[PDB]
């Protein structure tokens, strides 16, 4: 295709574009126009694209490359977003930090998609200066790094928002026994409001985030119920945390004009006749968001935070809903995140189709067009792509209830002692996790560039399907004195399962190397070489049960309860359970 | 020997100690009387033993054995104990359970030495009616069990003495999802003071402790900083910690004395007008026990809580400076703690030394006879047996700084990203394992039944020479571009380390099996497993880097710090560091 009206940066991108867009030998003239978001006219081969803000130049190419892809000829497209921004925020907080060529990728598809904005969640993942203990081993950005990230999202007219901690959730900085950190040190997670020295490392923060061109950023501030009640309530006594949030969010502030920047956080803090002055005074110098997953920003959800396996069908039901909430009160800013809970263990990729539905539906409201556009943005059909979600996907299961996980407490549980073993249907599971490891086997094939990822998948679904054979098999075997079905086990399924195991870690380990720093996968061979561990020790006790070296397998003779009641009240036997070291084991591991 | 003056309970007590005492064909008399604990007398084969407390004939034997085998004829012995009460307390709360054999050993190991009474520290191991997730899959004592061991004590006339949780300390009972464990939550670790469902549940306790014969316990009951600050707070509003300490202990106070219980609590406590009086009440109900390991009973430390390795030079260190201050200040009771902190790594019989240590001042004030007086206890050289604490004991530490553990530490770190480096003098501490390892060969080999906890130990100790080795090699070997030096590691080293390790796990697991439950053995499963995994990532990310597959091993590239300032200000390089957790990874693993 051949433009008329680019700029030389315009240019450059569609270079970068070239290979998702496939436009052809036509004719392109570009207008800039404010009438509506996106349009797209012409017909024989001549075109004319206006677009109001110039990222949306991205879109409107991907909705005429889709259009003529469908074989037409005539072209008559026009949108009006809802939204004056559409953010995406990946978690580089959680053990996986986005390496700078995923980023890159992602900020290609993003554009293509219509985001205007991208953001990365760091609570201690960026280098502050004279603070060698932040970010420490943990691949932490360089501000060189955060610049190449920046400078790639402008040039496609993207924005970039650092999202950052002023307050909590700093747990992988304040775990080092060192005086310089240690008084920090509220308790738990949290910093000390009214220490100088955390004021200090604030403004390190900012200074850090001063060398981009963003002034746009967003400092967490969310309430914690423990905030002024651990070194600071022996400091100074007892506080009205409302109070103590209003101190401390004044400095931040403060810090923060100092450096140009326009503070955003999130609302709850805002939800003594003296303090509502204060709040009310501070209020005005923010933006706030408000989150809701299952001058106000909405934070939508792409579920990639529940172990190996995402919920981008979850997410396309609130989205649908959320989408008519926010153009009801008039929201005009939103964002998607991508948080990574406990470990990070999700592709970077694996909500694609999370993240088209949200364009799709700030843009037209609807997603009639859902599957054709996401071709142009991934290469790949969108119906298969949604299959990535088969490891959570059992049958049956309500489609409205958030963070049913079996895909990674099936998987993380004990073989001896398995904890989740009543929320396991050990035929029905079992065979559902089997046929989607074959439906994924299959797309893996025609998934191109992301095959990796449903490689992945495959791996896992066909490793959940025998572990809950071997699993379901001794408990049975066991209960009803089968020595014979056990010793069939450890001769033939143990060493199947505990190979499978190995190349799943292998699988996974390429998945993860590809996306992320190096940094952070240690974690993941520490939870999957206990795991081999334990598979070993399952096999050890049988052996030695049946040749009669031990007269009973004690864990075996366990009554097992259910591991949690969070949905009891909706009587499902599934559940959400979604920290490692719950799952792994009943006895301590972390605790003194 | 043939005796005179023998109850029948007496005469099974030296059935069960025959082959610890080799009295020979004497003829002895048992004599009671009060003008001292202890005597002794006699020559040419006929001896009278006398003795204060029942439990004490079995010491004053010991003496006589002792006696006879140093070649003496004519003996004459007298001893004055400086306590009433001499109790062991062996942690069943750490993840490892005394196993019913080794508490009998134990008890006839504590017998022979002097102890009146044997205690075991369970925060949520022993069962409860009515609350089924309570020691759930910990390998928690039933009635029966504790009834076996309470009743074996008995049977050498020494008393049992239960040490539970009624606020604090019972992490591994409060992590279970259920709304009917949740409920008893204030906040981390601690119940909800105020919530009839906590003294429900403590009354469960004193209901399964009521089947014991004992009427002394031990409530723990110490302080907590974030007691009254968690669904307290939200529920009740701010409140004086010592007025909250007051309502609860109260409760408690009421419920044992509902049951005939005697109640003993840690001092912190008792160190507004109204509730200064309610203090002074309760101080008259409850005896008190100070704490340093560093009416009112002593706690003195039987060091085993630092990793694999005890530290019984250490001690014996304190026993010393303690026992003459319990003398001044005419203590009645000492109790030797033998914590578990962390996993229960360490050896439940490491601690032997130590604990004829406590013996020998408590009842000569001097050291003079332990060789010979521990002969008769365990069958073993002292001098040897204090050799077991050899993978802490680093050349030129000074003898008086607790917790330096590199046992623990210089195992478990990583070895691509090595957190506790610095803290590690890579040829002289390399040396002194190397040579330990030898040394504890040696003893192994002439340990008997104690054997199997000396060939840990020897493993050990060759396992961190190479790790040292390997890590530190690898450090200097990259940082000098050496990639001939990294391809032998690679092909000779590492595969050496790896089935060190394997081999370790192997006669660990063997040494756990003969001390304890099979429960909490996972955890060590888990723990080990990850570093095998790690190992082997190591020797992966080398060979990419010497085979050209990577340009780099970033994990190499990074500044290793200072892992913490523990002993900064005396200048130490080795340090105390006790959570596995923040040992094998700076990456999160239990935080979400
Ligand atoms: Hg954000
Ligand atoms: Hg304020
Ligand atoms: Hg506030
Ligand atoms: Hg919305
Ligand atoms: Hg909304
Ligand atoms: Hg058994
Ligand atoms: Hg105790
Ligand atoms: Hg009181
Ligand atoms: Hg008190
Ligand atoms: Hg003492
Ligand atoms: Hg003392
Ligand atoms: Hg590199």
């Amino acid at each position: 295709a051949t433009f008329l009206g680019l700029s030389s940066k315009q240019e450059k991108a569609l270079v970068r574009l070239d290979k998702y867009l496939n436009l052809g030998e036509i004719a392109v003239s570009l207008v800039t126009d404010s009438a509506t978001s996106i349009k797209v006219e012409g017909r024989q081969g001549y075109y004319q694209v206006s677009y109001k803000q110039p990222h949306q130049l991205y879109r409107a190419l991907a909705l005429l490359s889709a259009a003529l892809r469908s074989g037409q000829d005539e072209v008559q497209i026009e949108e009006e977003a809802a939204y004056e921004d559409l953010a995406y925020m990946a978690d580089c907080s959680r053990n996986a930090v986005l390496n700078l060529s995923s980023a890159k990728k992602m900020i290609e598809v993003l554009a293509l998609m219509g985001y205007s904005t991208f953001e990365l969640y760091m609570e201690d993942t960026y280098e502050i200066e004279n603070q060698p203990y932040f970010g420490y081993f943990r691949g932490r950005y360089t501000v060189a790094e955060l610049q190449e990230i920046e400078d790639y999202a402008a040039d496609f007219d993207m924005s970039f928002v650092p999202c950052i901690q002023t307050l909590a959730h700093l747990s992988a900085f304040v775990k080092w026994g060192i005086k310089e950190v240690q008084e920090l040190r509220d308790v738990e997670d949290i910093l000390l409001i009214g220490e100088e020295k955390v004021y200090d490392l604030i403004e390190g923060m900012f200074q850090t985030m001063a060398h981009l061109h963003t002034r746009k950023i967003n400092i967490g501030m969310d309430e914690a119920h423990l905030v002024g009640l651990g070194r600071y309530l022996i400091k100074h006594g007892f506080q009205n945390r409302s109070l103590l949030m209003c101190q401390h969010l004044e400095r931040v502030l403060d810090i923060a004009d100092k450096y140009g920047f326009n503070c955003q956080m999130w609302s709850d803090m805002f939800f003594p006749e003296e303090t509502r002055v204060y709040l009310d005074r501070l209020k005005e110098r923010v933006t706030l968001v408000y989150w809701d997953y299952y001058d106000i920003a909405f934070a939508g959800g792409a579920w990639k935070w529940i172990g190996f396996t995402p919920h981008n069908h979850f997410s396309r039901l609130v989205a649908i809903e959320a989408n008519k909430a926010c153009r009801k009160n008039q929201v005009k800013e939103v964002i998607v995140t991508g948080w990574g809970d406990n470990g990070g263990e999700t592709s970077q990729f694996s909500v694609l189709p999370a993240l088209q539905i949200w364009a799709e539906l700030a843009y037209r409201n609807d997603l009639k067009k859902v599957s054709e556009h996401f071709l142009v943005s991934t290469g790949l059909d969108f119906d298969d792509f949604m299959k990535i979600d088969l490891a959570n996907l059992l049958p049956d299961l309500p489609d409205n209830l958030s963070g049913i996980n079996p895909n990674r407490y099936v998987l993380y549980q004990d073989v001896l002692c398995p904890l989740l073993e009543q929320h396991i249907r050990p035929e029905k599971d079992k065979q559902h996790f089997a046929s989607s490891a074959q439906q994924l086997g299959e797309i893996s094939k025609r998934a191109g560039e992301y095959a990796y990822i449903f490689e992945t998948q495959a791996q896992l679904n066909a490793l959940l399907a025998l572990k809950i054979s071997i699993t379901s098999g001794i408990q049975k075997a066991y209960r009803n004195g089968d020595k014979e079905h056990l010793s069939a086990l450890a001769e033939k399924d143990f060493p199947q399962l505990y190979q499978m195991v190995e190349d799943f870690s292998d699988q996974f380990s390429r998945q993860w190397q590809q996306e992320n720093k190096i940094f952070g996968l240690d974690t993941i061979d520490i939870r999957f070489g206990g795991l081999l561990k334990r598979i070993k020790r399952a096999q050890e006790r049988l052996e030695q049960f049946i040749s009669g070296q031990i007269d009973c397998v004690e864990e075996l003779e366990q009554e097992i309860l259910p591991f949690n009641d969070f949905y009891k009240d909706q009587g499902l036997t599934a559940t959400t359970a979604n920290q490692w070291h719950l799952i792994a084991t009943a006895s301590t591991i972390y605790t003194t």
